[PDB]
């Protein structure tokens, strides 16, 4: 019968851990399923639109419509991106919430402990339940004292419940990153002690941790990294043609920049790094945890896992993929950055060509030609997305690779979820 409970609490940690994670995934399915919206659709009427433009290049209308579908490509970019946006405020939000659920269950256990502790069935059986809820949260490991007195210790060793002890954890700002709530427990004297992610990765609270990580950031950042490239390689055509007054052609659409953190455990609170995208082509869809070790400085790219030493240009800038980061002075060592290239593209991402008679689809100036529209229209079918892809290929494959994470948990969900109602029913009889 231990052995039962025991198995049984270690299914239900299991699935809610599974069963969350699917749930918000299914979220980023649905978003991305939809025909109606698909930036492959968007992607396609402005490459259409420019098709028709390409071939009457002086037609106002032709060239308004351009402008029409610039304007919705960038509008769906963002709607997407800012659904993404408010799910992570969302997620934040529950990570609180299982915080808090977390300490009172834990209070609530100890006081029973108590009670408990002083008759030596119901109130074995109310901890018992208390118990179980907690642990689908957080993974917390039961162990018993003479008396009878439960303890409660989570996998990096944080003892929830000491007997009539209660402990607490509390939801805070991550040191690599301001805007991300993480965990920490609480030392009396020290305060707030951050806890690992990868220590935390069971139940519910696991769930949403790893769906962030690994689900929701990295749809985030290729998402980033299609409209960057996008509208970076298109700036870089449009700019070398001419428009229809024969004036040459300026960037038609504005991109987010980098933007880098500096860890709040760092030595200097002052010291900042800046990036900018010197080659488009080869930003990648990940963020950099960057750490200077005293002499050189340590790149370890968050989508992969894959490290490496950066090389300075001669400028003292680092190279990383594509970027230019500035370090300036007053690194320490075990000073960390967090670089997030494309994180910001979208939400900072405009049509800057308002009329119809700034497109710029000749290659003379004027001063008919549609050659530099054929450049543009050329971008289509040029792998200018991390060097290897194509815009439809790099977003058709989000949409794949989502649908097929998306199934995959459904299943592995769905499974679990199953092999808890087979074993609550062995226990029951």
């Amino acid at each position: 019968d231990a052995f039962i409970t025991n198995q049984l609490r270690g299914a239900q940690n299991q699935s809610s851990g599974l069963t969350t994670r699917y749930e918000q995934m299914s979220k980023i399915d649905n978003l991305l399923a939809d025909k109606s919206s698909s930036l492959s659709g968007s992607l396609q009427s402005f490459f259409t639109s420019l098709q028709t433009l390409v071939s009457n290049a002086e037609d106002p209308a032709a060239r308004q419509a351009l402008i029409g579908k610039a304007e919705g490509l960038v509008n769906q970019f963002k709607t997407t991106d800012q659904y993404l946006r408010d799910q992570d405020k969302q997620v934040n939000i529950a990570i609180g919430s299982s915080v808090a659920q977390i300490n009172n269950y834990a209070k609530q256990i100890a006081n029973l402990n108590d009670q408990i502790s002083r008759m030596t069935n119901d109130l074995l059986d109310q901890r018992d339940q208390l118990v179980s809820e907690l642990n689908k949260i957080v993974g917390v490991e039961v162990s018993v004292q003479d008396g009878g007195t439960y303890n409660l210790t989570m996998a990096n060793g944080y003892t929830l419940v000491q007997g009539s002890t209660a402990r607490q954890l509390a939801a805070v700002p991550s040191s690599a990153d301001p805007t991300r709530t993480t965990v920490a427990y609480v030392d009396e004297a020290a305060g707030n002690i951050e806890i690992p992610e990868k220590l935390l990765n069971t139940g519910s609270l696991g769930g949403l941790l790893t769906f962030r990580s690994q689900d929701l950031d990295q749809t985030r950042n290729t998402l980033g990294q299609l409209a960057l490239a996008f509208a970076d390689a298109f700036n870089a055509q449009h700019t070398k043609g001419y428009d229809a007054d024969g004036n040459k052609g300026k960037d038609f659409f504005s991109i987010g920049s980098p933007v880098v953190y500096s860890n709040s455990n760092n030595a200097d609170k002052t010291v900042s790094l800046t990036a900018k995208v010197v080659d488009s082509t080869k930003v990648q869809a990940t963020d950099y945890k960057i750490v200077f070790d005293g002499t050189d400085w340590q790149v370890t790219r968050t989508a992969d896992n894959t490290t490496f030493t950066a090389t300075k240009d001669a400028d003292g800038k680092l190279e990383i993929d594509g970027l230019k980061v500035t370090v300036g002075t007053g690194a320490q060592k075990n000073d960390s950055f967090l670089l997030k290239p494309v994180s910001n593209a979208i939400v900072d991402m405009n049509v800057k060509v308002t009329n119809e008679a700034e497109i710029a689809m000749a290659s003379e100036s004027k001063l008919s030609d549609n050659r530099n529209g054929q450049a543009l229209l050329d971008l289509q079918n040029s792998n200018v997305v991390g060097g290897n892809k194509t815009f439809n290929d790099a977003y058709a494959t989000l949409v794949s690779d989502v649908g097929n994470k998306t199934s995959t948990l459904k299943t592995s969900s769905t499974t679990q979820a199953n092999v808890v109602k087979q074993l609550y029913k062995q226990q029951q009889s």
